[PDB]
């Protein structure tokens, strides 16, 4: 079994992403937990293989909430068990300042930075299929491949 944690302030986009990942099942049993922010309020029950921070580049709050949440993550997670997913960056309507903040944020924590417009299902479906594969690596379900090649692979 493999478990991914989606951290984002937009409940709708997370659930749509969670659905897309759960669609078209694979070998391992996939489990998805959602969180508005970090840390979790000490429910904190097992067991997480991967944390994906979904960042809305039209929301300054989403940016700040992501910034703050990262401070409560153990540094062991940033060795491939953490991935950044930015939404809205492909739109001209987005804030370039927020985009630059996210890029440096992914660099600071040395974690992959993915782009996808979650409102677009076709894009979200392909992104979800990739995230599933990333999760399987993080869960140690891909023989010969550890969640360490991820920074290079992504």
């Amino acid at each position: 079994t493999a478990t991914i944690l989606l951290v984002g302030t937009e409940d709708a986009l997370l659930q749509q992403l969670a659905d897309s990942m759960l669609k078209e099942d694979c070998a391992s049993e996939l489990k998805v937990h959602l969180a508005k922010s970090l840390p979790l309020p000490s429910v904190n029950r097992p067991r997480i293989d991967l944390i994906v921070f979904v960042v809305n580049l039209h929301s300054k709050y989403s940016l700040q909430n992501t910034e703050e949440s990262l401070r409560h993550v153990d540094a062991s997670f940033f060795l491939g068990k953490v991935c950044f997913l930015a939404t809205g960056a492909g739109r001209e309507s987005h804030c370039s300042i927020h985009r630059h903040t996210v890029v440096k944020l992914a660099h600071t924590y040395q974690s992959p930075l993915l782009y996808c417009d979650l409102e677009v299902e076709g894009f979200r479906a392909t992104m979800a299929q990739r995230l599933v594969r990333v999760l399987q690596i993080c869960a140690g379900h891909v023989p010969g491949v550890s969640a360490l090649n991820l920074l290079s692979l992504l």
